């Protein structure tokens, strides 16, 4: 029995080898951006509304042509077999059963076709490959397998400096591989190549500048994820939650605006929604649940988040996620 | 001998079973809103006035047609027999003797008629029941028993997620019951039903949004309590003290504006007054005093608060609570 | 050898009985205003100027018709025999020798005439007595003894709630008495009575509201001390340093504007000057020095402060205190 | 193997005598300005750009007529033989090999001619001497030896009060001397004398006021270093990083604007650049590396900083330092 996401972190910390826990937990550099993701959420307070009709409270949203049970998707996290032997299959099954989109990674430890076969209308996260032709072939594989959106990660020209991994001498165990294989930096030209190659919605993950959000809309993106990559890329990058309101105003409904980084409760989902997010991604907590108890762990996490989201929405007077987006917020201290 | 409200918390902590102390102390979720109630008060500084006539300093106010000895009432707190065998009767007797209004709860552990028989011109807190007819019958009981105001709690469509209570497996002992009995979410329609059923002032407790405060006035409320329910309802709800000034400006004398959450001294009462509150509610400290020493404990607490309020008002140059409302404040750090 | 004021606090803490140290160190209530005096100074940063002529750096000021060696006076502190057997005489001698004004207290433990006989052109602090006639007789005594200013304390209608003193059961030892004797709250009428009774400058100590500063000028005050009484009066009163800039702007050279509360270095004196203060008062540190080493201790403290003030002024490009008043500041964090 | 600058501080702390470590680490007074240099950087967050061309990322700049490999120079630090027997020669050799300017000190423990003979196009830091003639002779020596800029330190009319050094009784060992010899306060007249005596760019180090930055341009300075001297001069001086943006706007390209104080990573270099700095100086970390491992230590530090700067720039979408200067920032908390 878990009553908060923090219960799952404690359980994952028990079970995982230290170096693997550090791979999961860590950020780049001094971990300033990692810590700031939490600090930034903790400073946001919601102004709830009272006395509204709550006879049909629903946490559902429509996004990228699909109904989702919550305004949430599982974030792309590479190499999930590091955390449990069933890896991506356990997580994708739990996500499917919960009605939550699952993001299949370019660096998945089980092939994208196997994970897509689980069902649940999955998304696919793209890292740009050595050339256009191979990148587009990977997009086409994902589309052929029934993925419903391409989440193009745009904040990784290369991987950040993860000092925990350097100090630990961390490397993949021989039994964990990039199962989609037997990279070069993305540009706006890469985005255009992807957009022309698929009719699936293209979602740019890792946008923080307002003008990059605008340009994403102009480039034909169906969504963006406002994100500092969980503090794993540029150390000192602003948290996504701190740019979200400005970005939502700037795109002016031109694309879906998601956010990630440090979402650890249904209350945090509500804060994100109140700042204007269409939905959130959740990364580390899903992996804690996977490490702790496999598929059943992830199921319990998603059930817990669903109850927390419903609870927060109703206490704030919101019968729908749209209503939650119209909530006001106030910044506080600590 | 107690010289601060904090002396009473230490005494209550000694005597109470852990699970009962946690029921009393706790908040919802991560307890962010619970902590913020204190943080928010600690950031407020008063700009005192000097050299004013203090020859007849009075802490009295007129509210809901009654003189009160202090700008304070005892907050509604369910199930007071959890804290002392005399429960609500001990607290109501001490409040009566101090000239402070006592709020009788829907979930009182002694019947509202018994508590009202104590005297002291009590108020009645309403939770909306399964239907209109039963809710209105409860209002009529309170009115028939001589209650002078209906404090309609509007922030509890359901009870929040209290993780201390979940972790402790807390439940009422068999010897504590809801003595008014042998609930459904409130709406603005419920408010209207209550307003039409009684000539008593209706006070909406748990308002945080400015437009909800305005709407409360438009709905015929005689007062509101600006409140996040002591951090026990929405985790991440703004503290009432942070919304109070804006709300006072918006209602523009159209109803009484009370505040609660974290009031722990006469100095805090002064801060609330200087931000525009008509009066405060005090919850947890009253229960600490009850746990520590029964009726006499509550008497000592109210005597201590009375002396602190008088002290703070005079040091700030205020011969009346009205003068205290005209004090200016300045936000500081930590 | 002491190299900071903090060295003196450690020495005083060694020697003094605990209850006496607490009488000296403590504030009212939760000590929020006591702590805030320090916090507020620590948030202020100076923008120093470079490359100015420093060939005749002087820390002198003219104030209330007298040259002072530093922009500083010893604050009124009652009952100095609590800290050392020579009490006020030791402090007044050291102040005289340093060229710093000494404020003789109404509640001095040596008679005001004895302390004035030390020399050094002293000031006299007044508490308003039971009636006008006795109050004015005390003012006349001070004037007859050669005091040069009347520092009328206006923030003590009564003494604040000092919880350390209550918890310790603190009372004066039989060997410490109010030597000026064998009180009622001051008002603006009291100020006028004093102003009409003496041609000495009347200085109102304990002003925090801007309109009280204006009114002080209109009332014929020669100065004010912007002060929360070292956090010993209203708990939650804003620090003087936080009101100082606004007050200086409002009085627009109409009277001298001093500040006190938490001045613990020459750097802090510079901050106060840069915010517009004419001079500061220093309280607790003078008593630490007295406790630690009597007259010689106070001499060493004043020599240390003189060197720190000279150092700070020159490093900031200021050849005079007037130049220091023209420095700009910037608020920072922690 | 060092993966952060903090690894080098730990190593230096191991090896150095305590009093020498304190000479290096310490600041003046309470060390408020020392701590604030770090706090101020930690509050700055970068808004990175995505999807830009990074096929030729370069960290090079042109400054004072020379290409530098990074937007960084080694700060002037007196008496480097305190930290390692090779002192300035070890540091200058490593700087030369890394393509980073090295600032030769007036108070170098090896003669300026010997250090200049190392090569690498060095700068020379000037303290104003007892008269104009001797000061100008020192400038001429530096110029004759091939120094390329005169870094005139303008924040040291005298040295600040370093309480660690006072408490330790610190003095130079007999084997460390001011090798350029067998001082008076600088003014704007001194600056003019230097400017007329050399065609080398004159760089004023220790500017914090906006009008001093303007005046520096008007005086013919080729650059300024916005700096509080690592918190070693005025205790309470604003950090340079907090004045940098305002100063950059005010000089409006009229001179190079460098900053120092607390730069401890390539991420911090990026923050400085994004606030408008042309380049940074790095002081203490270079000495940590020197203490830890001599010339090879300094080489490793500069290689580490080069990799961190390249990493941060690319992750932020900047192919050049000019692009980094066009990044936006956002202030956060803690
Ligand atoms: C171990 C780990 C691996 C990750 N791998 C990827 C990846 O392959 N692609 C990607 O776009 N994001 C990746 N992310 C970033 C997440 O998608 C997400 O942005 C971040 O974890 C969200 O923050 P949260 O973990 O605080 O919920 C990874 C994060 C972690 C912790
Ligand atoms: C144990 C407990 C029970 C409570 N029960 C009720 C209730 O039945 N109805 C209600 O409107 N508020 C209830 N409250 C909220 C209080 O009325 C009040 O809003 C809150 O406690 C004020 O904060 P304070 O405790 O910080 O003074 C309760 C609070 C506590 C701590
Ligand atoms: C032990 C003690 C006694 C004091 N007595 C008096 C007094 O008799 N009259 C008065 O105007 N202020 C009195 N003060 C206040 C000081 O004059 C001054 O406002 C305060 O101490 C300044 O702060 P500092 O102690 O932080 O320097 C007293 C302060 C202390 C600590
Ligand atoms: C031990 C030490 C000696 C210094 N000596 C000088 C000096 O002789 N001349 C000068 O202009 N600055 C001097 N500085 C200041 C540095 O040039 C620089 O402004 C400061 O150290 C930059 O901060 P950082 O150490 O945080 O990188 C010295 C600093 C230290 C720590
Ligand atoms: O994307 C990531 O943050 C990440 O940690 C990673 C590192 C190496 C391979 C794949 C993902
Ligand atoms: O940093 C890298 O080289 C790396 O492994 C990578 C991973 C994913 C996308 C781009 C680069
Ligand atoms: O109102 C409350 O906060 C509360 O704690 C409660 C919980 C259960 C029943 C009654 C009150
Ligand atoms: O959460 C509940 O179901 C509950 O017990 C309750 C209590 C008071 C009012 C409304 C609901
Ligand atoms: O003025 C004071 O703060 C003070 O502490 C005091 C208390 C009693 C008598 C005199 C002064
Ligand atoms: O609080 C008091 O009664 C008190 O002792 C006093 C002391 C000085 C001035 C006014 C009152
Ligand atoms: O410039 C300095 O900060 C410094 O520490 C110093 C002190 C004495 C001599 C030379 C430099
Ligand atoms: O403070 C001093 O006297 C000192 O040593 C010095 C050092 C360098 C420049 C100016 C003064």
């Amino acid at each position: 029995t878990y009553v908060s996401l923090a219960d799952l972190e404690r359980a994952a910390r028990d079970v995982l080898p230290g170096e693997i826990f550090d791979f999961l937990a860590g950020g780049s550099g001094t971990e300033a951006s990692l810590v700031a993701n939490r600090t930034a959420l903790e400073r946001v307070f919601v102004i709830p509304r009272m006395l509204r009709d709550l006879t049909d409270v629903t946490t559902e949203i429509d996004i990228f042509g699909r109904r989702a049970a919550l305004p949430m998707a599982v974030a792309p996290v590479a190499y999930q077999r590091l955390f449990h032997p069933e890896g991506e299959l356990a997580v994708a099954r739990a996500a499917r059963d919960a009605g939550v989109p699952y993001t299949i990674c370019t660096l998945s430890s089980v092939s994208l076709e196997e994970i897509a076969a689980v069902g649940g209308r999955p998304w696919f996260q793209l890292f740009w490959l050595r050339d256009e032709k191979r990148s587009l072939d990977l997009v086409r594989r994902a589309e052929d397998a029934g993925c419903e959106a391409i989440v193009f990660t745009v904040d990784v020209p290369w991987m950040g400096r993860r000092l925990r991994d350097m100090r630990n001498g961390f490397a993949l165990p021989e039994w964990v591989t990039a199962a989609n294989f037997d990279f070069a930096p993305a540009t706006w030209e890469s985005v255009e190549a992807v957009r022309a190659h698929t009719d699936l919605p293209v979602v740019l993950k890792g946008i923080l500048a307002v003008e990059d959000a605008r340009r994403a809309v102009d480039a034909g993106a169906g969504g963006i994820v406002v994100s500092n990559h969980g503090g794993r890329q540029l150390d000192g990058a602003v948290p996504g939650i701190e740019m979200l309101g400005e970005i939502v105003a700037a795109v002016s409904g031109g694309c879906e605006v998601l956010v990630d980084g440090g979402i650890r409760s249904g209350g945090d989902v509500l804060k994100a929604t109140a700042l204007g997010a269409s939905a959130v991604l959740v990364g580390r907590p899903v992996m804690w649940a996977l490490a702790a108890a496999g598929q059943d762990g992830v199921r319990q996490l998603l059930e817990l988040l669903a109850e927390e989201v419903r609870d927060a929405m109703g206490l704030a007077g919101c019968e729908s996620v749209g209503a939650a987006r119209r909530l006001n917020t106030k910044l506080g201290v600590v």
